[PDB]
């Protein structure tokens, strides 16, 4: 089982040998901020030579796609489709069209910002608040989707408790991250924090759509054929992308250049929670590069 | 040990006559908004003619002692002292008087309303965001108080975060009562809700002043001699006053006109969750009137 090994050497070129694919979570991995980690670039650029797929899977519901592609661009990574691009914006927007309820023969009330609801209109779910048809009633509400909203505010949570109040009506979040560091050593509060608010006041538990939830899996699968047991999945949080690469079946890697140190995964190690545990660590995703 | 017994006929005399004081929740328990319990006001009258004590504990931290005192008497309940009536707001005011650290060798950093505002300033509290002195570097904030904000904001959030870097600032609760229900049948969040975005971003367990915190005894029998093993705790809340109640050593007595219902009570009963089980339970107050 996973016993949080420093991967390097012949275990490295036989893991990266082996590995059909490379699952990278975003930030914490490739860059912190605006600053690349440097060598990140090149190791995607030697990966696609070395002729692996490489998919790209972010807690983020800051940006629609297209807004995401850039960033990926700016930060030195050329060459990609958006297609192996996933966030957990375009993914919530996907569950919500998959599994609104109501006849057909609802509206989703959004607390979120504006690159998250051009992602759900862009899947082509009606938004709360979205101007009405003619004079007649707003739409029935039929999920609350709580994303990261710098706008939150008590009267927002008191109207998604209102919608809420019916059982048929979903609660879904986009991600529990609980807060982000920043770059000048400062935290923004994250989903987690506000969705804690909403699940409190509602006593409803919410659907998760990001990682750790298998759900994201199954968004990224839609459209790639990739064997779990041949891809490798690298993140820089614990709770979040390591428990994520487990319930999902593939081999992780956890970088220490994010959220999370060795000694909390030595320590969780220690305390035989393996699903928190990573297979193998390293300093960055500079130090894989070696292994192609 | 508790098995939640309908309270009455002659053990209801006897448990009452046995009583040397009541110690009453408020609201599910004297009034449902502006509505009294009838028959509420009549068993407060004929508790003071018997010669038995009453005192009155709300995690309600809205109101200042002078506008609770006001609200007490328009609903029916005369001739009472407000050294009889303890809130989340006094006693979270009384706390932070106790434990504010820093040399002698803070300031108060409050996410709430004007009456907490004004119970913090009594008690002599400095605030975070009050005028500071001359053209001098604002006080360095020593707690985040987070009580009911109908102003709560993301920006707030950051900013209690903010506060909440530093490892010896406190993180304290007023209450963790995680919504309320209003006349019309919907419901406001609650303290609690608040609390769990707060903790959640922060990292951080906050230390909870309310019910069910053994610490509201304490700020209530700061100034009042009373014998929990002859005192009833009577409330609506399994998770809050029967909790209480049973944390402090009290008799308890769940009256059905709030938010807990006798199943939920019933239910922990069979589950062996003795500490949320109240000793009795009354359909309403009215109901204890005739045991005197
Ligand atoms: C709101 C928000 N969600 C998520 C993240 C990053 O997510 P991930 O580490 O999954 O790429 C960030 C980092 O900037 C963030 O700002
Ligand atoms: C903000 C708030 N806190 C607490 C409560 C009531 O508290 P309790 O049931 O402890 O009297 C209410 C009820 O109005 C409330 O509005
Ligand atoms: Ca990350
Ligand atoms: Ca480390
Ligand atoms: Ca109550
Ligand atoms: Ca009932």
């Amino acid at each position: 089982m996973a016993r949080c090994e420093r991967l390097r050497g012949a275990a490295l070129r036989d893991v990266l040998g082996r590995a059909q694919g490379v699952l990278f979570d975003c930030d914490g991995v490739l860059w912190n901020g605006e600053r690349a980690v440097p060598g990140a670039p090149e190791l995607l650029e030697r990966l696609a030579r070395a002729g692996k797929a490489a998919l790209f899977v972010s807690n983020n519901s800051r940006r629609a796609r297209p807004e995401l592609a850039l960033r990926f661009a700016r930060l030195g990574f050329g060459g990609l489709r958006a297609e192996q691009l996933f966030s957990s914006a375009l993914c919530a927007a996907r569950l919500l069209r998959q599994r609104l309820p109501g006849p057909p023969d609802g509206a989703v009330f959004v607390l979120g910002g504006e690159g998250l609801r051009a992602e759900l209109r862009a899947a082509g779910l009606r938004l709360a608040g979205d101007p009405s048809a003619g004079d007649g009633a707003a739409p029935r509400v039929r999920a609350v989707l709580v994303g990261y909203d710098e706008h939150f505010s008590f009267a927002k949570l008191r109207e998604a408790c209102a919608h809420l109040r019916d059982p048929e009506c979903l609660l879904v979040a986009t991600d529990r991250d609980p807060w982000h560091p920043l770059s000048d050593g400062s935290r923004t509060p994250g989903t987690g924090s506000l969705a804690a608010a909403v699940e409190t006041a509602s006593g409803r538990q919410a659907l998760v759509v990001g990682k750790p939830s298998p759900y994201m899996f199954e968004c990224i699968t839609e459209n790639f054929s990739i064997d779990p047991a041949r891809t490798l999945m690298v993140g820089d949080r614990l709770e979040t992308d390591i428990l994520f690469g487990h319930r999902c079946g593939m081999t992780t890697v956890l970088t220490l250049t994010g959220v999370s140190r060795l000694e909390e995964a030595q320590a969780y190690l220690a305390a035989g929670q393996h699903d928190l545990v990573p297979h193998y660590y390293v300093e960055s995703i500079a130090d894989l590069t070696e292994g192609l």
